[PDB]
């Protein structure tokens, strides 16, 4: 199967995701519409239901709205059953139209459709070569008040009809009862309620099993990717464990939402993206893009800086999901923001690194500030807008040109208003030039690219006032980049040598199957390398010129680099591939009496790769928590660790560069075969 096909559940780099709020798109079947006060046929009261459902998505796939638009994947609202009650928030009536107020993760939301409608959606999508990604929120259920059970549905959870439990009288501790987060710290936001939403206590084995089971259900229905909600409000440890169970079953591209306010590096966010097993919605990319194109608060240098900075911080930048806007911010379009700028931001995104996502209605220049105003009904299906055009012309390049999907980025020319960058992968190159200035053109001189000698046409056919160029061994002849212009020139050729473009997923236990997408692998089954270990024959389940499916060998757990060797020729190395010890389980380490010095933090390390393998650096677990679940001088941390294994571990305090360990012997604990556990020790 080519890396490009719809069957590629492990990589979304050659795709273009279209994020759509199911209720606001198209009510294909009015027979499932809510009844009474929860419904608004006109769709003027954005807090109520408008009727949009799965049949609507099906319809638009069938009449090629999406196929002509160029999108190759749909990201939909959370498919599960949500609370039926209505909530009056200080005068205003609110409904679960957004899909975020889950009540039963094992059943579908009747308003969107049935199980059948859903399967029918998967089938129709795959038939047109469109992947399906689902929103999934395991952090909570619905809004609930501990004291008043008559508010909404008191956060009650169901296991395919069977009641598991509500927020009040939660004797079993299925939820956290530590008040509501004030967002003052990472820990405060993980173990307290996100507003009035009942927060799941994932340390509870029932809850742990429920979510692994529940996700298997949807994977088994053929979903191709998962968008995890509120990753910054759940423990990294649990999540990683959860992720390894997903990858051991049916690996699918998975990314989360860790909100950020600027393009500035955020340590925790970087750490999550590199250690959790999933990637993230790229908020740094978003900010920089808006500062430059929408708000005029930054110039091209800010944009280039972010490109570099992000590429440096994230292990696999090609896995971050990019966008110009979405449901958590103002629509890109304002009366004060002109069309050409929106169009430029699209073109920029479509050609830049990562996995691009377009919030529905962007092609129709939809406006709307704040929640719920930015989630208005799809206004029209005209295929005539300039923006609709750009998407259809640029999107396909993600599949046809590997420089775009897998390439690096090099700044070729820049100044306050002009930016010219180059995407390159093997012999395939792509050059994009943008002039955000709306009134004045720019004379470009001395531009060099890797474009071979020849004359190149603007891939956009001049619709954004682009021009053609002539290369003489990279040296492009002088030309003028018109006002508000943007052009794409590219060169594609067949790769002759093995060259890896993507590997998915990048975490697993021996025995799993990963996907290696690239070029020049040739059709002769060669050899795969995990560090020094050669993997050949039957262990390589599939081999093609552009994609290899291989099985993780039984080597020591750790960080590896992956190489493909085709016909004695070695390819480039894809770094930071994590090999786990085996199945995972989440364990909460607790240590008492660990008093510290001002600015001194407590960490944890032990005898397995998952605990750092006795390291005191970036591989050590921590810094531990000491406020919500357990107060200082007791510290705690939820860590993903190997199932049924005897572990040796010790805590250690670190301030500046001086390390102080626990004395005595190492602590030992044998982990359960599955589920979760708590182990409490005393600082030595
Ligand atoms: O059901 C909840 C909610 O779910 C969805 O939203 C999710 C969103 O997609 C995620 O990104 C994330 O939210 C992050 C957010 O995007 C970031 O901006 C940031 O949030 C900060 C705020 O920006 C900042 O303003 C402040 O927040 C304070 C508010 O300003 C203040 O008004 C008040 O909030 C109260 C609301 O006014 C009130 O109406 C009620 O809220 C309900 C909403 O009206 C209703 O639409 C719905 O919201 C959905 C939303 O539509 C989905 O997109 O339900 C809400 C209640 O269930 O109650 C509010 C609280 O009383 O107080 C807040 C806090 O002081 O600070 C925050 C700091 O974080 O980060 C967010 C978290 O990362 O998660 C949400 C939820 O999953
Ligand atoms: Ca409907
Ligand atoms: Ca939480």
């Amino acid at each position: 199967d080519p890396d490009t096909a719809v069957t590629n559940k492990q990589s979304f780099s050659t795709d273009v995701i279209y994020q759509v709020f199911t209720d606001r798109f198209l009510d294909g079947n009015p027979s499932n519409n809510p009844t009474g006060a929860a419904y608004d046929a006109t769709c003027s009261n954005l807090k109520l239901y408008c009727g949009g459902d799965w049949q609507g998505l099906i319809n638009k796939i069938n009449d090629n709205y999406f196929s002509d638009l160029g999108v190759t994947a749909l990201w939909i609202s959370q498919p599960v059953e949500n609370i039926f009650a209505t909530i009056n928030y200080s005068g205003v009536t609110n409904t679960a139209y957004h899909g975020y107020w889950a009540r039963d993760f094992k059943k579908t939301n009747p308003y969107f459709g049935t199980m059948a409608d859903f399967q029918n959606l998967i089938t129709t999508a795959h038939a047109k070569g469109i992947k399906i990604v689902i929103d999934f929120a395991p952090n909570h259920t619905s809004p609930a008040m501990e004291t008043d059970t008559s508010f909404a549905e008191n956060g009650r959870l169901y296991d395919n009809g069977t009641l598991v439990g509500g927020y009040t009288n939660d004797t079993n501790g299925y939820f956290h009862h530590n008040g509501g987060s004030d967002f003052s710290s990472l820990e405060n936001g993980i173990y307290k309620n996100l507003y009035d939403l009942a927060d799941f206590n994932h340390n509870n084995a029932t809850i742990d099993k429920y979510f692994k089971d529940a996700i298997k259900l949807w994977l088994d229905m053929g979903v191709d990717g998962i968008r995890v909600d509120a990753v910054k409000h759940m423990p990294l440890g649990w999540q990683k464990s959860w992720m390894s169970s997903i990858y051991a079953h049916k690996p699918v591209f998975t990314f989360g939402a860790w909100f950020l306010g600027s393009a500035a590096s955020d340590a925790d966010n970087t750490d999550f993206a590199n250690k959790s097993g999933m990637s993230l919605l790229d908020f740094r990319f978003n900010s920089a893009v808006r500062n430059v194109f929408r708000d005029n608060t930054s110039n091209m240098y800010a944009l280039d800086s972010m490109i570099n900075s992000t590429a440096t911080d994230y292990n696999q930048v090609n896995d971050q999901v990019t966008f110009i806007d979405n449901h958590d911010m103002d629509r890109f379009k304002t009366s004060a923001v002109n069309n050409r700028r929106l169009e430029q931001a699209l073109a920029f995104t479509l050609t830049s690194r990562g996995v691009p996502a377009i919030y529905y209605g962007t092609e129709q220049y939809l406006t709307g500030n704040g929640d719920p105003d930015n989630r208005a009904k799809m206004p029209s299906f005209s295929k005539s807008t300039t923006a609709f055009n750009v998407i259809s012309k640029l999107a396909p390049l993600r599949k046809s040109n590997p420089a775009i999907a897998y390439g690096s980025t090099q700044q070729r020319w820049i100044n306050n208003d002009v930016y010219v960058y180059e995407r390159k992968f093997g012999k395939s190159v792509a050059v994009v030039a943008v002039n955000r200035n709306l009134s004045t053109s720019a004379s470009i001189t001395g531009l060099s690219t890797s474009l071979p000698t020849g004359s190149y046409t603007d891939v956009l056919g001049g619709v954004l006032n682009g021009n053609n160029i002539t290369s003489t061994n990279g040296s492009i002849n002088n030309f003028t980049l018109a006002a508000g212009a943007t052009a794409v020139w590219q060169y594609t050729t067949a790769e002759t040598t093995p060259t890896i473009g993507h590997v998915g997923p990048v975490m697993g236990k021996p025995g799993n199957v990963v996907t290696i997408d690239g070029r020049g692998f040739g059709s002769t089954k060669g050899t795969v390398y995990f560090g020094t270990t050669a993997v050949t024959g039957a262990a390589i389940t599939s081999w093609e010129d552009t994609q290899i499916k291989v099985t993780i060998p039984s080597v020591a757990a750790g960080n590896y680099a992956v190489k493909v060797a085709a016909s004695g020729v070695n390819s480039n190395a894809y770094n930071n591939f994590t090999i786990l010890t085996g199945d995972q389980v989440t364990v909460r380490f607790v240590v008492n009496n660990a008093s510290t010095t001002l600015g001194q933090n407590l960490y944890l390390t032990g005898n397995v790769a998952e605990l750092g393998n006795w390291s005191t650096g970036s591989t050590a677990i921590g810094p531990a928590f000491n406020q919500v679940i357990h107060q200082y001088p007791t510290w705690y941390y939820d860590v993903s660790v190997p199932a049924g294994k005897q572990l040796e571990f010790k805590f250690f305090k670190k301030n500046g560069s001086t390390i102080t360990w626990e004395s005595g012997s190492n602590h030992t604990f044998t982990t359960p075969a599955s589920g979760t556990a708590t182990v409490t020790v005393n600082w030595q």
